[PDB]
């Protein structure tokens, strides 16, 4: 919901934060662990949301 909406953002932001200074292990932990919150949300669309985020990104 709008729960899911906020962590989807925040996801985002922060994982790039961590990619663009480095980090690329530290980047992806935090991908990892956010990918599990929205999974157990029960939002697919957000984890399927992020994941695609993410590959453009590298």
């Amino acid at each position: 919901s709008e729960e899911s909406e906020k962590l989807l953002k925040e996801a985002k932001e922060e994982v790039r934060r961590l990619f663009e200074e480095g980090r690329p292990e530290d980047a992806a932990r935090v991908a990892f662990e956010f990918l599990q919150r929205l999974l157990d949300l029960g939002d697919p669309d957000a984890v399927k949301e992020l994941l695609q985020f993410l590959r453009e990104l590298l």
